[PDB]
């Protein structure tokens, strides 16, 4: 839940067991495995997105600061996927399980994004890719990463 000098040497431990290559780095193949012998937690589109940049570049290895750096933000809180998750349900004035342009418009303005039903409307857009002018958890969180 945080890097404490025990947590520290916890991970950094775990880290060194996995050194394959030996370039004081290890495979990014190995990662996600290193996440769940630890409390750690990550997304399936994160942990794909670290080995799929790696894929292909260095055989995909990681430093200390890569796996720490993810811990970093993991132990801040759990994820910080769920911060984004409560906000789509909070831009989805209906239980659905869609957003639209309308509810959009209505709480944009609660936070204090004055928005016009235009620049928001073609936020939607690029981030619907199934084609129905709504908006879901998945659609959100594409949408939101570019802010
Ligand atoms: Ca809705
Ligand atoms: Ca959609």
């Amino acid at each position: 839940s945080e890097l404490t000098e025990e947590q520290i040497a916890e991970f950094k431990d775990a880290f060194v067991q996995f050194d394959k290559e030996g370039t004081g780095k290890i495979a990014t193949r190995e990662l996600g495995t290193l996440m769940r012998t630890l409390g750690q937690n990550p997304t399936e589109a994160e942990l794909q997105d670290l080995i799929a940049e790696a894929e292909n570049n260095n055989n995909g290895q990681l430093n200390f600061t890569e796996f720490c750096g993810i811990m970093a933000k993991q132990m801040r809180e759990t994820d910080t996927e769920e911060e984004m998750r409560e906000a789509f349900k909070i831009f989805d004035r209906d239980g659905d399980g869609f957003i639209s342009p309308a509810e959009l418009r209505f709480v944009m303005i609660n936070l204090g994004e004055k928005v016009t039903d235009e620049e928001i409307d073609e936020m939607i857009r690029e981030a619907d890719f199934d084609g129905d002018g709504m908006i879901n958890y998945e659609e959100f969180v594409w949408m939101i990463s570019q802010k």
